[PDB]
């Protein structure tokens, strides 16, 4: 990995590994979610971070509010991925980071990401505007003109998710995190969440169908002693409305959209 | 990576990424566990396999039935890591995997694997001994000296782990495989295993011992709609305990191993 020419930007290339796998021989989407995770850690050190000097001592962290993921063709074992990120300013709501995932030897788009992340209180969990003191510091490393993986004018990654009313088509109850579910800070990561919310999809499309699209909505962090319910309901290609949850309460902790292909 | 000069091993280099640390800011055994995997495979595949022509004719597959790890210093996240994998000989019991784990900068070794496989025909599950046209097969890249990665006159991989008595001191209830936790063929990795058995170790030991050896006998593979209990005892400046994975229904034994914890 690398920064380009201009340091606005981070490239690094993957080769796909024979457990990074599924059941069609090629990548799931949750090692491309750790790619793209991967990426931007790298990114974010070679800038020399992932946080700023002043958010460090106010003890402000960056989390994600959203996240939407569109691949066109998934990896296949031993194929050579280059991925592509970079940072941007949203004003006073948070940052946005943005991916492009290529073909190393066709040099193609097999994919795109991009997340919402806010920031907030390390301890009080809060949620706060970014202060204009943080953003000096880290604007330096964004694009001053706008750089949009999904470009076009109401495309597919800020539409509003609605709550999936009961009762659900599907569901996987009983989730519960363990050790390798867990982060260096023992906090479980984001890429856990989209693997949760697949265990309610039926068989039946895993079989027939590849996946398209996925947004989504964060809402709560799941503990290393909580327990989620995975609830789906088809609401069409198919498309499916999910629901995380903590299996007692009934507390929501995640919200999404899939949408699927014929094989 | 590569095959050696001899084409006898196979040597592969892994940067270590970020979500593969754990709590202590260093690899993970369970990251381990898939290096030693996707290693194996690139060497089984620089060679054209990892079933033989023979194996794929007769439905014929390779099982693991024991692995033992041991690790010295675990590499910490942005470090490399250099593993050098070969292949072994045991007659008509089976075939033996073993793996060298080094820094690419120091040169010195950070841990070291071995592993016992099986011969099983694919369909009825039953094992079976190595017959001579298969063994002809595979043993041109073997070497024909013995190499082992554990030499010692009397190593701790080929010790018998006895089966837990109940009431066990710490258990996991309730484990299930995920979509995730299955392979391309949709068995579960042999590596959820290891992230099982250590789901019962308390949460104290982790936070103040870091693991050094772990050895896992494999008795019956676990299916994609299983439920797994993962119980454990301290059987001891090092700890060491007893592990038994079993089905949550019957009781049925999966898997039965031994871990050795050394003091931070
Ligand atoms: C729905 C789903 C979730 C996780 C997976 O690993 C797969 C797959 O391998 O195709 C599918
Ligand atoms: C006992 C245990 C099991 C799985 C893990 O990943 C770790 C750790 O992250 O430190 C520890």
């Amino acid at each position: 990995g690398s920064l380009t020419e201009d340091g606005l930007s981070y490239k690094e290339k993957f080769v796909v590994r024979s457990y990074e796998v599924g059941s069609n021989k090629t990548a799931t989407v949750e090692t491309i979610a750790n790619l793209l995770q991967e990426v931007g850690c790298n990114h974010a050190q070679s800038v020399g971070f992932a946080t700023t000097t002043t958010m460090r001592k106010l003890h402000l962290i960056w989390v994600t509010a959203r996240m939407h993921i569109e691949i066109y063709k998934y990896p296949a074992w031993g194929d050579v991925v280059e991925i592509e990120t970079w940072c941007q300013s949203e004003g006073r709501i948070g940052t946005r980071r943005d991916w492009i995932l290529k073909d190393s030897v066709t040099g193609e788009v097999t994919g795109r990401a991009t997340s919402k992340w806010v920031m907030m209180n390390q301890d009080t969990r809060r949620l706060q505007k970014v202060s204009d003191d943080v953003r000096d510091e880290y604007l330096v490393f964004c694009p001053q003109e706008p750089r949009l993986a999904f470009p076009e004018e109401n495309n597919r990654s800020l539409k509003k998710i609605p709550k999936l009313e009961d009762p659900a088509q599907y569901s996987m109850i009983g989730l519960k995190p363990r050790r390798a579910d867990l982060d260096m800070n023992q906090h479980v990561n984001n890429v856990t969440y989209i693997g949760w919310v697949l265990e309610s999809i039926p068989q039946e499309i895993v079989d027939t169908h590849e996946l398209q699209v996925i947004t989504l909505d964060y809402r709560r962090e799941c503990q290393q002693d909580d327990v989620v319910d995975s609830l789906t309901t088809t609401t069409s290609d198919s498309q499916f409305l999910h629901l995380l949850r903590l299996s007692g309460d009934g507390q929501e902790i995640n919200r999404g959209t899939t949408l699927w292909r014929k094989k």
